[PDB]
């Protein structure tokens, strides 16, 4: 088992959240990211579902993807990361002051869009894909999170798309769906800011967006934003999860762009 024994992960500084739980840079001499998950008396039928899910993470493998090192259960059920030391890209973005170059800002998104490749190969789809949960390591490699219990909406609904909002499914998202989800972290890259900075209502937003009369702001881009980039990531943003690009496609643009400039 691939459980770690109790004892050996100690946890410290919150981050904060953190899906189905809490984030902490915790230790086990060697930083590591805990995720303290929300479950208090574990029933050994959800215990075996986190197992399931846990043996997931142990074949999902990539470089742009957060390393699954190791879960517990006693005392509580925690999912074991590496540790990013550059924080998110959230963090970099809306929350501090950092010259970010044109130059890393498209590797910053093509990394990203491999990271979200090989998870679609691996029929996974995120449902949660922000730039709260893309990680930029010290090595300056961007890492993704906040995919794992898949099998198992609170509360960002920026990078939600129009389909997702409204919703009419039960299981609204899609391979498409992460795609829009990616077209705002495409915009977040470019402008710098998160879209919809003029209004400020939060039900106004999902009724606007879901109707279709709302949508991110193109035109705050930065002037040294290639076309190129600029018409893709419009693509992404389309209303019907019919006509958004796929992954590959969207790989395959972003780093034949960089090699242009
Ligand atoms: C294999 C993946 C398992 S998962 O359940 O699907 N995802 C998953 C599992 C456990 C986690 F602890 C996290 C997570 O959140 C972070 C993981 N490494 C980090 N490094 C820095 C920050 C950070 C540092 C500083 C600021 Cl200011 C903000 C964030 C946040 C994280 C996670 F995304």
């Amino acid at each position: 088992d691939w459980e770690i024994p109790d004892g050996q992960i100690t946890v410290g500084q919150r981050i904060g959240s953190g899906s189905f739980g809490t984030v902490y840079k915790g230790k086990w001499h060697g930083d590591v990211a805990v995720k303290m998950l929300n479950v208090t008396a574990p029933t050994p039928q959800q215990l075996q579902a986190f197992k399931n899910e846990v043996g997931v993470l142990r074949k999902t493998h990539h470089v742009n993807i957060l390393l699954f090192m190791g879960y517990s259960t006693k005392p509580q059920l925690a999912i074991v990361t590496q540790w990013c030391e550059g924080s998110s890209l959230y963090h970099h973005l809306h929350a501090s002051e950092t010259k970010f170059e044109m130059k890393k800002l498209i590797d910053i998104a093509r990394q990203t869009a491999r990271g979200m490749d090989y998870l679609h190969a691996k029929s996974i789809i995120h449902r949660d894909l922000k730039s709260n949960n893309i990680f930029l390591h010290e090595d300056n490699t961007v890492k993704i999170g906040d995919f794992g219990l898949a099998t198992v909406l609170s509360g960002s609904i920026l990078w939600m798309a129009p389909e997702v909002i409204r919703m009419q499914d039960s299981n609204p998202y899609s391979f498409q769906s992460d795609v829009y989800a990616f077209g705002i972290v495409l915009y977040e890259l470019m402008t710098g800011q998160l879209p919809y900075s003029n209004i400020n209502n939060r039900d106004q937003i999902i009724e606007m967006v879901g109707r279709g009369s709302l949508s991110p702001d193109l035109s705050k881009v930065r002037s040294n934003c290639p076309k190129r980039m600029k018409r893709l990531m419009a693509e992404c943003l389309k209303k019907k999860r019919d006509e958004r690009p796929s992954f590959p496609r969207i790989l395959a643009e972003i780093e034949e762009l960089a090699r242009e400039l």
